[PDB]
């Protein structure tokens, strides 16, 4: 009983993007003790700086920071919470 390892793994130079998301979301994004979250920056293993309090906007601005392939990944994640937290097709 074994099994390989493999590498190929390595990052270099970061970038920071900005990423506007539904604060009717967002408040879910987070999760419980920002857990939700945790999971969307491990799984794009990309930073995620969400502001404590949007003010009085719409949307709430969060901060990403890591590579441009780890920002885009995570963007999917969020909105995917989004997307999955928007509206059903027609409630069957």
């Amino acid at each position: 009983g074994s099994s390989g390892s493999s590498g190929h793994q390595q990052q270099r130079s970061v970038m920071t993007e900005e990423y506007k998301v539904p604060d009717g979301m967002v408040g879910f994004i987070i999760g419980r003790g920002g857990e939700q979250i945790s999971r969307i920056q491990q799984e794009s293993g990309c930073k995620i700086q969400i502001a404590p309090d949007s003010g009085g906007l719409p949307e709430r601005s969060c901060m990403l920071t890591g590579t441009p392939e780890s920002v885009q990944s995570a963007k999917r994640l969020l909105d995917q919470i989004v997307e999955k937290g928007r509206s059903g097709p027609s409630s069957g």
